[PDB]
């Protein structure tokens, strides 16, 4: 190492994603067991899909940051916080969590998904990593507007799929049911100089957001993206089953609705009739810093009384989860490593040293 | 564009994480009198400005942990390798952001290191200080830290070394050095040098120590990673200390690297402090833990055994200044929209949310 | 003698539970200067009574629910129809007492109603006020609950509008009318009208409002059943509220007809009051719900959330004095015999019991 | 004209009992199934029993309310209140609990049960109204001042059956045991003149207050009224398979022992050595407003360590329990409803209204 031959930009590049390949490298090399299914979370709302039929998707990887500085103290004019709140100061929205995977190192994937056009949702170096790396086969899905992001960033247009609200895509060995989105931020995250005071406006969720059922040979898993809370998710859940639930969760500013509560993580979970709820989206913002076990104190004073069927799983960053192998594990925990403990003798002072 | 976007370019304009965000911040925050502020950077970093605008950096790392799991063996006497027999590589991957850009660092004093693991010095923060600021910044540690910075290009009339029983005076605060408990330390020897040696127990001065910086608002204890010892109540019964800061984290099974939940309770009990924090209990990924063992102990504790401490709880990133935060125990990030309703929403009913 | 009695006259010697201890109890209560005092009336009914005897009842209901299960069929375009596309009978069974008897009331100001909602506004209420009181009396309500009154014969020169950002004066107190979050009376609307219609959704003012009273003790919000709404907190910023009213239950799947534990902490910081209490949760079997969440999440958060408020647990029929009473938690009924031992007992022995 | 048209009388009429026939029409429709036995909390210690033999019993049904005024200061000369607690204001007893089953609108009984002769265990309108739509049949079982009661309100004595302690009484497919009662409080009810000074009084017990042990194909409960805690609650569970125990609860006022402790709720489940302890009594007056999460709490710390066998189970006025179908079930919840949800689709603005 040496004082002189070092730039802020060579410390970055030699730095940075926090994880390097690790996680790319434990993806490509997992086997997946017949009749079960692998996932990882890379992220707020991203996850990494893989069947035992070896198929591959993306949904929601995003791989962008926060703010970088507080040299601008206002909001962009008609952002959908201005619209629902009435602010003008800057957001203080700064990312609290690591990046996990490379997208640069994906060389495996038979598509990427996206639920709803959010900036956190999508991303233009996913997409310029797959088409840099990948065969023509790679397909981008998602609903409308994400499609258009996505062309207008260069993607080619036989390259994605629009999904429509009760489209059953197959891809691999994988079944993607394309459902209603319930992000109600979505419906007034509008352009400048377009009007959310119209009403009109309530009918566009289809265009530009989707929850996900993706069906696999090990069990089913629900992305609501970041769907607040619904009484229709009873409907998701009367129609199809679902095993494993993804809850976008977060504690809201005062006078601000973006993330479902604690409360509604559990409603949902029943609505849904899952078996295992997954909250997410938790990890991402500094300001929406929250508490997970707010979850599992509310679901164990209340699981006997309403019957409820179904229990919670507590993840963490560039975890992984395989069902319905993990289903009864409900604090996630990363390898701990040294599994090979007095393998060989210690060399210490004396036995007793440590 | 899709085939602008390199790697190379998507990296550069993506981390750190928070950019300057903090760089500003620290900067711009006004210490009232008879008051310390801090931030924590990530494991056992904590800038520290005093009221009379002086700032210190410690242990302030910037660095990561694997990278690839392509190698798939321990380096031969790797600390591990000695106090655990193994030779299966380690699976610590970072885990938490990188809150502060240390290029962009303009008003420092002292950059200071507990201890010479890697985790706690950082060659990057040392470029970036000698590139950025005037040649009275000092570096203060112990010698073997200061042979560290030296060999990376750091001039000697930069450091100081640093010896227990030291009282260093940088612009309106004073810094004792103090002994050191890093148990880990003592056996953290270059390859083909025996750590059977018994010779080697007296080496914990010369490579680590533990420091309580006294300011005009109060005092804070850095106990680097130092494992327990009943040698804390030596130093709690010489000094007053305020806010102490202790190393946690979730041992893997036949492995003592940091303090348990019982210790850091004890720890603070010894100190006889005021506020214990928890810190590098964020950082590595097979250390993952639950701190709320402490608060559970210690609601269960204080009573009987009449603690005269409190926990808290922080968030890497995060401020504390004391005495003003003294009574808070969880830390929250600012949560924004403090202008909430200054003009009416932009909804097509008032009720949509 | 079982050959006199009858179903009727067991009814009417019986009901309601309470007979008049309550009107009794209200009529008799001398208020404190600088205090005002409110019982609970089930459901969201509310009696207020300020230090200059201004007396309010609010969202009085004696009505109950379902008496038999004989028609198994909701009323086609019911607002549970129209939420939830269901068919089958809704089982509403009251599960409250009646403390107080409407037909005993001879000292009131004013009735209000929050919304037109069967369960918040009451013929026999309007009946017995008609019956016994002064022409002096009120009736204040959204058009829709003045449309109704006027309907069940209650004469137009008692009826007041409440219209969003009136501010009416009754004796010694003042009454704002706010905007409701009740999201259900948005779609209550008759059998032919359609509720697929975009324009329904600008009808809140016209049927639902909810109420900031302030007294000299101190305000109280109600809120009738509003639905979560980020908009509490324009109310919070642009007055002074102590105490806040807000609707609590257990959804049954697939219905939302009642703000959860975690919303109910989420309006209490947003109307930013000193003391939340929840309600509505008394009144419906399929509703049937569990308080302790509330408190539970209040102790897990009130730290790191710095909530300024704190809750309190209410009993129907139960008094609240503000601000006399900030402070307590969980209200208990009077346990009655303060006078224990006055004299002797006349026992066996000492220690029988 | 609706407002001209009403009088205090109409609205009582029109509005009370609180849940009209619902209940009446809940538990003639209920089929039991073999091997399993149904119960209806009718509030207070009112149980409703029904065998997979279609035999109905009534115990301690009870269709009275406490204070209706504050008029009279006074509490009654002689009262067991004033003789047990020496005082001489009115007790503030105000019934709590709404009324669930309509009396008048039974039609299918054989036997109506009084475990004691306080005015809360006994009814003259409940006796009215099966003397008045029930056939001949129906037997009226109590101790003797159970019966002296109803022989006075004019209850045929052809109906009646004195119950005495070691009787057994075999109504339709049921087994009733008559066991000794507990309640202190009793003992000392006693007639204005009569002095509870004298020790002979302490003999009375079996003449006015019985437990009672109900055996039927699906398995046992025992009432026991509203008994104080009694070591001789072992005896009868040495003796007898007990299945679920109904053990009155509340939270007694200074100086005022009249319901059992939590602690003693399950010393008493304990010496029963029962499968399921049921507190009730614990709804019904306001001065005793308990907290029956006492027991729960308890429970759960005491259960190892004392290898408890029993579990609490807490119910609601106007619910039912089924046993054994029920056990395991520790917190009843009401029928929530909604059991079509979206049967059909909503009728909202757009479908992310809610
Ligand atoms: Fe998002
Ligand atoms: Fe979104
Ligand atoms: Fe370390
Ligand atoms: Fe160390
Ligand atoms: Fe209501
Ligand atoms: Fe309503
Ligand atoms: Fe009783
Ligand atoms: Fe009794």
């Amino acid at each position: 190492s040496k004082v002189n031959e070092i730039t802020r930009e060579s410390w970055i590049l030699s730095t940075f994603p926090e994880w390097g390949t690790w996680l790319n490298e434990e993806i490509e090399q997992t086997v997946v067991e017949p009749n079960t299914f692998s996932m990882w979370w890379l992220g707020c709302t991203g996850i990494w899909l893989k069947s035992a039929g070896n198929t591959n998707l993306s949904i929601d990887f995003w791989c962008g940051t926060g703010k970088k500085t507080q040299k601008n103290r206002l909001m962009n004019t008609q952002h959908q916080m201005m619209r629902m709140g009435g602010v003008e100061a800057l957001q203080p929205n700064l990312r609290t969590s690591i990046f996990p995977l490379d997208p640069f190192a994906i060389k495996e994937i038979d598509a990427v998904l996206a639920s709803h056009d959010h900036a956190d949702h999508i991303d233009v170096n996913v997409a310029a990593a797959v088409l840099q790396n990948c065969g023509e086969h790679v397909k981008f899905i998602g609903p409308q507007a994400c499609v258009d992001l996505w062309l207008g960033w260069g993607v080619p247009q036989e390259r994605c799929i629009v999904a429509k609200v009760g489209d059953v895509l197959e891809i691999g060995d994988v079944k993607i049911r394309v459902l209603d989105s319930f992000d109600r931020t979505a419906l007034v995250t509008l352009p400048k100089g377009v009007s959310s005071y119209d009403k009109a406006i309530l009918d566009g969720m289809d265009e530009r957001a989707v929850n996900y059922l993706i069906e696999t040979s090990g069990g089913s898993v629900y992305h609501s993206g970041d769907s607040h809370y619904s009484n229709y998710y009873a409907k998701h859940g009367n129609d199809y089953q679902i095993d494993v639930a993804l809850l976008s969760y977060g504690e809201n500013p005062r006078g601000v609705t973006d993330k479902m509560t604690s409360s509604d993580v559990l409603r949902a979970a029943e609505s849904l009739d899952c078996q295992v709820v997954v909250p997410f989206h938790h990890d991402i913002w500094a300001n929406f810093q929250n508490d997970p076990r707010e979850i599992e104190v509310l679901w164990n004073m209340k699981k006997d009384r309403l019957q409820y069927q179904f229990a919670p799983f507590f993840w963490q960053v560039g975890g992984k989860y395989t069902y319905p192998t993990d289903k009864g594990r409900m604090h996630y925990q990363h390898f701990r490593g040294f599994q090979d403990i007095f393998k060989n003798e210690p060399e210490l002072p004396y036995k007793a040293f440590l």
